[PDB]
């Protein structure tokens, strides 16, 4: 560290960063507080902070020294860090000059020094205020407490020092420095011109020098070399998020602001805008929205800044000022600003501003603002709407007729003059062609506007679509469309107002392909695709009646483009091919079309897709659509296997099955007819994997699936088949008729929402819920089966889309039609998680803020152990606020007290996540009655509600509050039991449980509380035996207890007392007197009497008849732990009461529907038998098509040359990377099929290996070593740079496994080359530390959770072991000493052992020192031992070559990992030596060759004496002696004991030459 160099300080247990901005106009320091999920990430420039070294010369910095005087500036402000007296005894602040001692600060080492050393940068010091001797500190007291969750936090001074209070630093690269030099000083010139518009005096050249700085800011900020273009045109492919903060924080926004803002207010004059005079000013406003433009593309925080400001654009639009570009391009970046921001006056302006320019390019404005991310905008719709089919605004719009004149369009439209015009539209294309400006202006307006009006109608606008749709006839559009003369652009607006109007409508629905529940009675005996596509061709041919001719059109025109040479060439026609395919996807995603025609189509789509955004959309449609028919493809194949084997049972049982034939004719239906192309598959794999190749990452993505899906049809099918659901019971299927037909209607009203929301509607859903409700059913296995019918229909989509219906929350029918749909997805998600797992697929409509959704969501969440583990953070946090905000009532809390507890497990992590936020909301959300006053208002609810609590009572919300608390305390974890001891006083519990009447409800919550918190506490807590609030608890009981009996022989007694004694009372008894902590209690000698009267009340519960017989044997468990305690703890019990005690010891001490169901299944058993191995010889045929992919193309083709070259494998690689983070299942399939091409070939079978050989001549035309060479292939494409880079960055368990996996398969064999680019990889990349860190970090969890399990007495932390010890295994393979020294010394600016590491894991993993004493038997078990072996294997890797310092490493380690490796070979393993001899001969030899390994060639005895220490030479010798005669009793099995026998031995001579003991011991007789 020098002086003048800025750094930034860091606070590691607060984990924020320090900052100095101007909260409310003056400076101040403060400990911002950041809500990222990364702490390092939260960087800004005002947080930037510079280090200044004092010395005798003024101007002399020099490198500061520890023994030196130090001072922090800012970078930004200027002023220096400082502590004042703080109105904690001093504040930290900023001051302007560091002429005064108080700037003085000193930086006390955290850890050792080079004694006055220069200070390294990046290390940990402690901030000391020497002005006043007293140290820097932190805390949580905000400086901004004004504003809702401030982030501002003071640092006040103590005079103490802490420890805790240590700052890291971090470098800062000069472009910073650079950007908030340059920033500052436009900011500089920005105000200069500011004041000059203030004043109202600038001069021609000023004005002209404020334009050039806006030049250069937008230079600056497009970021883009200048090419000549004007900066008001200027075009930025990307922005730069951090240059767009930087913008934003030095208030280049806000200087942009005031320079519009201050001439309007004068200087300038929006009128006067058109004057000469104000030409420049207008230019400079341009210049102003360009570059505020630039900065808020795709950030949300400038968009907010701009929105602060939303008034003054809205007040700018209607001038010539790029306002309206400007604010579309912000408004369709976010949909809720839109909402925000949109105003019927604004929406007015701009119909009148479109009105009074008369020009096409105002309607694009609208037509953007109507739908954002493609997305349509239902309020902005309609408000569009009402203004534009106003008949005031009908001049605007241009009127169309067909008139006979066999039948021709015509067009009207009105002049700014008022003068109508009226043409027809083939004479108005002609005279297009010949170039008329007026009539090109003309059709260009008629484009934009029914641009805007298929817009408007974008997501079935029905408000709107019914008056356009009259305007507009489907036989006129159809007309239009079909007409050649007319210019391409225009039929393509036609086709899309086509596609969006008519075709898009309420006759039409989504048909799902396949159809899971099928009924018997409808199978068909006999199938064929005719017989397939009869199902439905009567609704077909109704719906076809309508646009019948329209698919005519599509058709053809689709055979036009396969037939045309080039596909896209022209431009003009890709706009319209991409309407049509468009309009292709919509009818056949409605099923117009039958299944033969689709599969006629397939072939033009794959002609067409096989040898520009346009382009690459046209493409993924066709993607869509290829998926969609081959879709319906699997749904055929299910219904013809089901066919088959309805034939086969009709067959054998009118009223011993041929499952051969049966399966001869699966195999043949999955072989043909079915083939989507005519090749036989070659033409689309051939599509797929060119499209593979392509940019364009959906494009990519969608290739890759399919390309993956048609090598594993057969197991798709197969888990189809599974899945279908049979209807053969009339019950069920009268259920079955019931649910479409309520369910039609269903979704009719909810098409419907526009015209039935505000009627009989509402009472009609009213019933239709409410015979829902009832159709749900009872019975748990009739439960399970409706759900199972459910989910096959598919209802809870049809739900969703209701609760997704908008409402205003005055409808109390609809919120009761509500209340039936949470009540119906209740009962969806009772009990299955099947069906929870759907509701969680769209859970991001279920976080609302409402309490009944809320409740719904509890009930989605409810006992699923998978959703505990996926929850997540950022949800818990919103529900924390929700709880902030609000807090109206329980059902907040009762949601979290279900997520904590799962399948009767508990989840640490989401536990310490509730009590740390509730800990930072606070008081706010935490109420407590500690305080005497808030106690007697307790007690004045408690009163109040003494006779009976109501279900919304505050007191019940604090009694849920309790319960919360409580079910985090369980689990005997400490670290929240520590925040929870802080929280609640047993004093407190104790005052509110003896006041003389309480509720019995709160008694149990504080039972509970005091169980939990404090019972089960982890570590021993000193006050619960030096406190008496036990005792007081324990008399008060013992009342409680006296007054249940009493109340029972009374004959009257009140369940809520009996309930709280029986579960909290017994339960806390028991686990205090069988505490381990409580067994030295000493103040029982004191409580003699009342541990007695304990005694006596359970004594008196026991001999109760009421006690129930489960509460009985617990009472009698509990007694048994009572006496045991009594024993010794200076109470004699009474005779009588004593014998009645021995009593207790004693006593503790004393047509056929089941027939069908059934021959399904072993139907589809026997299939799954049969088929297995056909499923891996389909699968290899993949990895022989990845490997060759050249021979799929003609020979000489560019797509040959870039095959041969290995560019597709090397873009599936970088695609791979890319998507990782986006479709990590497609990245892990991508993973595991390079694994598999690397393994080696293996035989699939007979009828495996002639399925391969047919399906690999069909597809390809014909045209260790290979292991190697496939691994060298691999890493030339780039594989080692994907796996490096993986394991880095992967935050997914399955992603860093597969990763692993595939560097193992690489580095098998010991491959001199993948190893060597390993290490090269290693040294000259950059994330060498990370990669070493990541693997160090895993290694050091391992190693810990060993430890646990070992302190316990096998987790995925110990699993994920063996693939990392392997690849380091494999990294240092073929004595590669270059890799082994790199292990142990990367050389890094944080090095990591892992050798050391690997020597701790087997130390923890043997059992350290206890292992060294010799439980070694005890310590390894039949699972651990292939670990242990592993670890072996791996340090005897890192021993051999030899290499000298990993050779001292292990032998000198201080965790005397040697003692273990030979306390291995004396040991017995008697424990596994039973039943697993093997396993211990194996290890035994392990550790024989890493001891020779050890001492492979050291001259020097250090490391003989060493082992001999450990391993004395009698041992050795009696070892070797009992394994040759032990040879005898071999078993079959690779391993020999002569030959592990013969390697001690051979250890043994080696160390002999140090020892002559061992020597004469080894001389035979
Ligand atoms: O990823 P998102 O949705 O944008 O949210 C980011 C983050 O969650 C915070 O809102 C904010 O950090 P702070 O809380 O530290 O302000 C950050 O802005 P920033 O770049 O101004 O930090 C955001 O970008």
């Amino acid at each position: 560290l020098k002086g003048g160099d800025v750094v930034r300080l860091f606070h590691a247990e607060q984990e924020k960063f320090l900052t100095c901005d101007e909260y409310k106009g003056k400076l101040q320091v403060f400990l911002r507080t950041t809500l990222r999920q990364s702490a390092t990430s939260a960087t800004s420039s005002n947080a930037l902070w510079e280090v200044e070294v004092v010395h005798h010369d003024p101007c002399r910095g020099g490198a500061g020294h520890w023994n030196g005087l130090y001072r922090f500036k800012h970078l930004a402000t200027g002023n220096y860090l400082a502590a004042e007296e703080n109105p904690i005894k001093y504040c930290l602040v900023a001051v302007p000059h560091g002429n005064d001692i108080a700037s003085l600060f000193e930086l006390d080492p955290t850890t050792l020094q080079k004694t006055d050393s220069f200070v390294p940068r990046n290390s940990y010091v402690r901030l000391r205020h020497l002005c006043t001797n007293t140290w820097i500190q932190s805390t949580n007291v905000p400086i901004d407490i004004e504003e809702e969750r401030p982030i501002r936090l003071m640092l006040g001074t103590c005079p103490t020092k802490e420890d805790k209070e240590a700052f890291a630093i971090v470098s800062v690269p000069v472009s910073e420095i650079r950007d908030l030099d340059f920033a500052n000083d436009a900011s500089s010139m920005l105000a200069s011109a500011v004041e000059k518009l203030n004043e109202g005096f600038i001069s021609q050249n000023d004005r002209r020098f404020v334009i050039q700085l806006l030049e250069d800011l937008v230079f600056f900020v497009s970021d883009v070399p200048n090419n000549g273009q004007n900066v008001l045109d200027i075009m930025v492919t990307k922005p730069n998020r951090e240059r767009q903060k930087l913008m934003r924080e030095q208030n280049i926004l806000k200087q942009v602001f005031g320079i519009l803002k201050a001439p309007f207010r004068p200087l300038v004059r929006l009128e006067e805008l058109s004057d000469q005079k104000n030409a420049p000013y207008q230019h400079m406003f341009r210049l102003c929205y360009r570059v505020l433009r630039h900065s808020q593309e795709d950030y949300r925080k400038n968009q907010e800044h701009i929105a602060k400001q939303f008034g003054m654009m809205q007040s700018q639009i209607g001038y010539d000022i790029l306002a309206e570009d400007t604010i579309t391009a912000l408004l369709h970046n976010n949909r809720k600003l839109l909402e925000k921001h949109i105003t019927k006056t604004e929406v007015e302006t701009f119909v009148s501003l479109v009105r009074k320019n008369r020009e096409p390019r105002f309607l694009d404005y609208l037509s953007d603002l109507c739908v954002s991310n493609h997305i349509a905008i239902p309020v902005t719709q309609e408000l569009i709407c009402k203004c534009v089919l106003d008949p005031k605004n009908s001049d605007i719009l241009i009127r169309t007729e067909l008139r006979p004149v066999e039948e021709e369009v015509w067009l009207t439209w009105t002049d700014k003059n008022n003068e109508h015009h009226e043409k027809s539209v083939r004479q108005l294309a002609q005279e297009a062609r010949a170039g008329n400006a007026h009539d090109e202006n003309v059709l260009s307006y008629y484009r934009y506007q029914l641009k805007l009006f298929a817009r408007m109608c974008l997501d079935r606008q029905y408000l709107a679509i019914d008056e356009i749709s009259q305007q507009l006839g489907v036989d006129l559009i159809f007309l239009c469309m079909a007409d050649e003369m007319l210019p391409f652009d225009l039929r393509a607006s036609f086709c899309h107002l086509m596609l969006h109007v008519h075709v898009d409508r309420d006759p039409q629905e989504l048909v799902t392909p396949v159809k899971f529940a099928r009924l018997w009675t409808e199978i068909p005996t006999a199938i064929t695709i005719k017989d397939y596509d009869s199902n439905l061709n009567a609704s077909r041919d109704d719906k076809k009646n309508k646009f019948a001719n329209t698919m005519e059109f599509v058709e053809d025109y689709l055979n036009n483009v396969v037939s045309e040479a080039v596909p896209f060439a022209n431009e003009e026609k890709n706009k319209l091919t991409f309407e049509v395919v468009s309009l292709a996807h919509n009818l056949i995603y409605f099923g117009f079309y039958s299944f033969s025609e689709l599969l006629r189509l397939t072939r033009t789509l794959l002609g067409i897709i096989d040898c520009d955004i346009v382009v690459m959309e046209t493409k993924l449609k066709i993607l869509e659509i290829l998926q969609f028919i081959l879709n319906v493809r699997l749904d055929y194949r299910i219904s013809y296997l089901l066919s088959v084997f309805k034939k086969e049972f009709v067959e054998v049982f009118p009223m011993n099955m041929n499952l051969d034939r049966i399966g001869e004719q699966a195999e043949a239906m999955f072989g043909s007819m079915l083939e989507v192309d005519d090749e036989g598959g070659r033409m689309f794999l051939r599509v797929l994997i060119h499209l593979t190749m392509h940019d364009y990452a959906p494009l990519v993505s969608g290739a890759l699936q399919l390309l993956f899906k048609h090598f594993s049809q057969r197991q798709e099918a197969m888990h189809t088949f599974k899945q279908v659901q049979l209807l053969i019971s009339a019950q069920d299927v009268e259920n079955y008729k019931v649910i479409k037909s309520e369910l039609d209607r269903l979704r009719t009203m909810v098409e419907k929402s526009e015209l039935w929301v505000d009627s009989e509607n509402y009472q009609i859903v009213k019933g239709i819920l409410e015979r829902l409700n009832k159709m749900c059913g009872v019975g748990e296995q009739m439960r399970k089966k409706q759900q199972r019918l459910l989910k096959n229909m598919d209802a809870h989509k049809v739900m969703l889309d209701l609760l997704q219906i908008p409402y205003d929350k005055g409808d109390a029918k609809m919120m009761e039609i509500l209340r039936y749909t949470h009540q119906f997805l209740q009962k969806f998600c009772a009990g299955n998680p099947g069906n929870q797992a759907l509701l969680h697929k769209h859970l991001h409509l279920f976080l609302t803020p409402g309490l009944l959704e809320a409740e719904t969501m509890q009930h989605i969440f409810l006992n699923n152990y998978q959703l505990c583990s996926e929850i997540s953070e950022p949800v818990l946090q919103h529900f924390v606020h929700l709880l902030a905000t609000h807090g109206r009532h329980v059902q907040y809390l009762d949601f979290l007290h279900t997520v904590i507890k799962a399948e009767g497990k508990y989840v640490k992590k989401c536990q310490d996540m509730i009590m740390t936020e509730l800990t930072n909301a606070g008081d706010d959300v935490v109420v407590f009655y500690n305080d005497k006053a808030s106690l007697a208002h307790l007690l004045d609810m408690m009163k109040a509600a003494r006779d009976g609590v109501e279900d919304h009572s505050p007191l019940m919300y604090h009694i849920s509050l309790v319960d919360l608390l409580a079910a985090c305390a369980e689990g005997k974890n400490v670290y929240t039991e520590i925040k929870c001891t802080s929280l609640l006083p047993l004093e407190d519990v104790v005052s509110v449980v003896t006041h003389e009447d309480c509720i019995t409800e709160v008694k149990m919550a504080y039972v509970n509380f005091v169980n939990h918190c404090y019972v089960d506490t982890e570590v021993e807590m000193k006050e619960i035996y030096t406190s008496n609030h036990i005792w007081t608890l324990f008399e008060n009981f013992t009342l409680d207890m006296a007054r249940v009996c009493s109340k029972r022989e009374k004959r009257v007694a009140d369940p809520t007392l009996e309930k709280y004694v029986l579960s909290v009372v017994l339960d806390t008894i028991n686990a205090f007197f069988s505490s381990p902590f409580s067994e030295n209690s000493t103040s029982l000698q004191t409580h003699q009497t009342i541990v007695v009267q304990l005694l006596q009340s359970t004594t008196r519960l026991l001999e109760c008849p009421w006690l129930q017989q489960q509460h009985k044997g617990s009472v009698e468990a509990c007694i048994r732990t009572l006496a045991m305690v009594a024993k010794g703890r200076a109470i004699l019990l009474p005779m009588d009461l004593d014998a009645h005690i021995s009593s207790m010891l004693s006593s503790g001490a004393s047509w056929d529907y089941k027939n069908i169901i059934e021959k399904l299944q072993d139907i589809i058993t026997a299939l799954e038998e049969r088929l297995k191995p056909l499923v891996q010889a389909e699968l290899s045929v993949l990895v022989d098509v990845l490997h060759w992919p050249e021979l799929l193309f003609l020979e000489g083709s560019e797509a040959y040359q870039r095959c041969e070259s290995g560019g597709f494998l090397s873009k599936l690689i970088q695609h791979t990377k890319d998507l990782m983070e986006s479709e990590e299942k497609l990245c892990i399939k991508v993973l595991r099929t390079l694994q598999q091409m690397l393994l080696k070939k293996t035989k699939y079978g007979d009828r495996g290996n002639q399925l391969r050989k047919m399906l690999l001549q069909n597809y390809l035309q014909n045209r260790w070593s290979a292991i190697a060479a496939t691994q060298c292939r691999l890493d030339k494409e780039g594989a080692t740079k994907l796996v490096c880079d993986l394991i880095t960055s992967t935050k997914n368990e399955k992603i860093f496994q597969e990763s692993i996996g595939l560097a193992i398969h690489l580095l098998d064999g010991g491959n001199t080359e993948i190893q060597k680019s390993f290490h090269n990889l290693m040294m000259s990349d950059k994330k060498s530390e990370r990669f070493f860190k990541v693997l160090h970090d895993r290694m050091k969890r391992a190693q810990q959770e060993t430890k646990s399990t070992v302190a316990v007495n096998m987790g995925t932390s110990v699993l994920i072991m063996q693939p990392i010890l392997r690849f380091l295994q494999l990294l240092c393979e073929n004595h590669n000493r270059d890799l082994q020294n790199f292990l142990r010394c990367q050389n890094n600016k944080t090095n990591y052992n892992l050798v050391c590491e690997t020597l701790q894991f087997l130390d923890i993993m043997c059992g350290s020192t206890t292992g060294g004493l010799g439980l070694l038997g005890l310590y390894i078990n039949e699972d651990n031992v292939g670990l242990v072996i592993q670890t072996l294997e791996t340090l005897t890797e890192y021993c051999q070559g030899p290499c000298h310092e990993n050779q001292t490493c292990i032998v000198t380690h201080e965790s005397n990992g040697i003692d273990i490796i030979t306390a291995l070979i004396l040991n017995d393993i008697s424990p596994l030596c039973k039943y697993r001899m093997d396993l211990v001969l194996q290890l035994k030899d392990n550790a024989s060759k890493l001891l020779l390994a050890l001492m492979e060639s050291r001259h020097d005895s250090e490391n003989a004496e060493r082992i001999l220490i450990s391993l004395r030479p009698q041992e050795l010798v009696d070892v070797i002696k009992k394994a040759y005669l032990q040879e005898e009793e071999r078993e079959n099995s690779e391993v020999s004991p002569r030959e592990v026998g013969h390697n001690i031995y051979i250890l043994a001579l080696q160390l002999s030459r140090h020892n002559k003991q061992l020597q004469h011991l080894l001389k035979p007789v």
